[PDB]
């Protein structure tokens, strides 16, 4: 089912148990409060910001990737496309929320920006 | 004794094994190879960028703390003041390493400029 995550500003986005096991953080609160549907909130993460936090991490659940090496997909590069206080926010919510890929593609966002 | 870790630029930084512990990647390195004196090199992070990630991780075992509230200490502030790509560099050896407290500091000097 899916479980119910409020951000900051109280917007409840319901997204699959099984998607939110890929974040270290959420994962670990879901196992010491024991399998609950019981809504989590995050006071830390905004809506806008939660909203891509979660909706990469559909895609990178239905889809197996979330990453490419020559292969760029069209919504992984719109994705990317934040302004730059929000693109901190993404790094902001990526460690808040431990999730290794997220967090290692939008610093790697930053790096192909400064180098390239 | 002091592990040494040479960077990508080959540049020795020995520095104490307990302090190299916090950093979740070289701890791992150095369960699987066994406790071993042997110099680890880590080819990603470069010689100025591990000279502050491992100058921090000083700080932060000899001086509990690494981070303040509204206690804006003179070596942490002076830490954060790096240029722009210097500072996802910082994130980047951060996120490697997979250091908590350096990793958090960094992405919130960033979070507090823009906001600020």
């Amino acid at each position: 089912s899916l479980v119910k995550l409020e951000s900051s500003d109280e917007k409840v986005f319901e997204i699959e148990k099984e998607i939110a096991c890929m974040s270290v953080t959420i994962k670990n609160m879901i196992e010491d409060i024991g399998e609950s549907d019981s809504p989590i909130p995050l006071p830390n993460v905004t809506s806008t910001i939660l909203e891509k936090v979660l909706d990469y991490c559909r895609h990178h659940h239905q889809h197996p990737g979330g990453s490419g090496l020559d292969d760029i997909p069209p919504y992984d590069r719109d994705f990317c496309k934040v302004d730059q206080p929000t693109l901190f926010e993404l790094i902001l919510a990526a460690n808040y929320l431990d999730i290794k890929p997220l967090l290692d593609v939008t610093c790697k966002t930053v790096a192909n920006m400064i180098r390239g």
